């Protein structure tokens, strides 16, 4: 039995898989509220296949959030957070005194209001945090895992995210400050740079007592350079006008940073760069 | 003076023309706009010093067709990649003459230097919005003041006979003892905000400080300390000076924006670049300074990417 909040494309699709299999999913929906109590939402995948979603109710056991305190305002008596980025989950943690952190690996995007286009990976890792793994985290991989895709349990999340942000606090910033480059062109050209940033994401994590794999930029540079030609995850809601994932990724990586004094003076120069560019998209037609 | 300005830009049809007002004798070697500024010359259109006809001496198609050789050549145009400086003025220099050099940027002197060892060369650091709005049409908007001095350092006869003359003129005209370190004065705030503006997307000078102040003072700190390490020390108010300035100013579009809004090349290699390499030979951390380079060059390569795709 699963409480969806919110209809976006991370949400739906974990929320689909579980209805697939055969668990009873609701969704609290606020933008979609009139589509998806009809239509429902339509999930698109060559990789796995076509599936339509039709939750067990929409509204205004375990309750998965893909104003975050005030969402769950009523809905806990597990709570799992997916979530892109690092230092996610402490603000729900103190108010709420069980927390499944889950880190999503997954390049999919909401084409229109109930339309889900699955692209590439799918693997949800979950965990709880700051670290262990109870027996709903597991019993919520193999829900995961049946339904197709790695629904990994582990017990050290919050260096799993870490080690994520090696990649996404390069690649996701540069892809959209590049006014859209891929990430071929992005690497090939400015190996030092994105080297730079990876080095002081892996400074980072280590100060904050999670430390990353010791050839994790070497890893990232070469797996890279294997992958296609790839568009970033930051750059499809650039692109779609929609609110990106900036604080949780790059912000949060900063401020993380200036807790444990690393010197962080690349992450700095991306990140106010990338806050210059939301003040500008900001801008109302209005003056 | 015999002065010789090659080409119809703006900035140099501007300063020939305040030259031509106050008595010297001023050519143009003109290649586009041949028949046009030969036969009716260039029209400065400007608010604060009265409209102008600047009627050269002599208009030519090459610099090879002159009769008396200059005493200054006058080269004006934006250093970016197929600028060929030394190209353009291989026939306009006499062992004697001045190469005046008006351009943006740091480090832009030593590939002439280098090229004519034996010449004078007394580089300018404008401060001016003036625009080419159509063939011998120039239209003068705001600022106007002109620095010059000799490169490496120095202030000579000839650079003190054209300050005076844009003085004259109603200009700011500054003869300066130490050009090179002017330039990095005025790096510490185009370094900045040039790219920044490019880079958010087309903010302007107030939002970029009040909302980035920290991140601006860094920048500006790295080329502080780069302009010591290659022996031009600022003022150790530099930074303070400004932002307090830049606070006071009215919101302002740098020529970065300008150029970017209108798909022509940009200063990056000349204002950024140029710091970048010599903070580099010198050994200073610009991890700011490298990180916004590195966006500016990765921006380039995606805004010369064909609509045709690959």
């Amino acid at each position: 039995n699963i409480l969806v909040i919110g209809t976006g494309a991370i949400g739906s699709f974990y929320g689909a898989l579980l209805a697939k299999t055969g668990h009873c999913v609701s969704v609290v929906s606020r933008s979609d509220y009139e589509t998806v109590k009809a239509k429902g939402i339509r999930i698109r995948s060559a990789t796995l296949g076509d599936y339509t979603f039709r939750p067990a109710a929409v509204v205004r056991d375990c309750t998965l959030l893909c104003d975050r305190v005030g969402l769950l305002r009523d809905a806990v008596a597990g709570i799992v957070l997916i979530s892109n980025g690092i230092d996610i989950e402490p603000e729900v943690a103190a108010a709420f005194p069980e927390v499944i952190s889950g880190l999503a690996f997954i390049g999919v995007t909401r084409t229109a209001p109930g339309e889900i286009w699955h692209q590439a990976y799918g693997r949800l890792m979950l965990g709880n945090y700051p670290g262990g793994v109870s027996e709903r985290v597991k019993t919520l991989a193999a829900a995961f895992e049946e339904a197709g895709i790695d629904g990994i349990a582990t017990e050290n999340i919050t260096t799993a995210r870490w080690q994520k942000c090696v990649w996404n606090a390069a690649f996701n910033p540069l892809s959209v400050l590049s006014g859209g480059l891929d990430t071929l062109d992005i690497l090939s050209t400015q190996e030092g740079f994105v080297r730079a940033i990876m080095q002081e994401i892996r400074a980072v994590a280590a100060a904050n007592g999670h430390p990353l794999p010791e050839d994790i930029v070497e890893k990232n540079v070469a797996s890279t350079y294997k992958m296609p030609p790839y568009k970033t995850s930051m750059l499809v809601d650039f692109e779609a006008g929609q609110p990106m994932e900036t604080e949780v990724i790059l912000g949060n990586a900063v401020r993380a940073g200036r807790r444990t004094r690393v010197a962080i003076p690349h992450l700095e120069s991306v990140y106010a760069l990338m806050k210059l560019l939301e003040l500008r998209t900001s801008k109302s037609l209005w003056g």
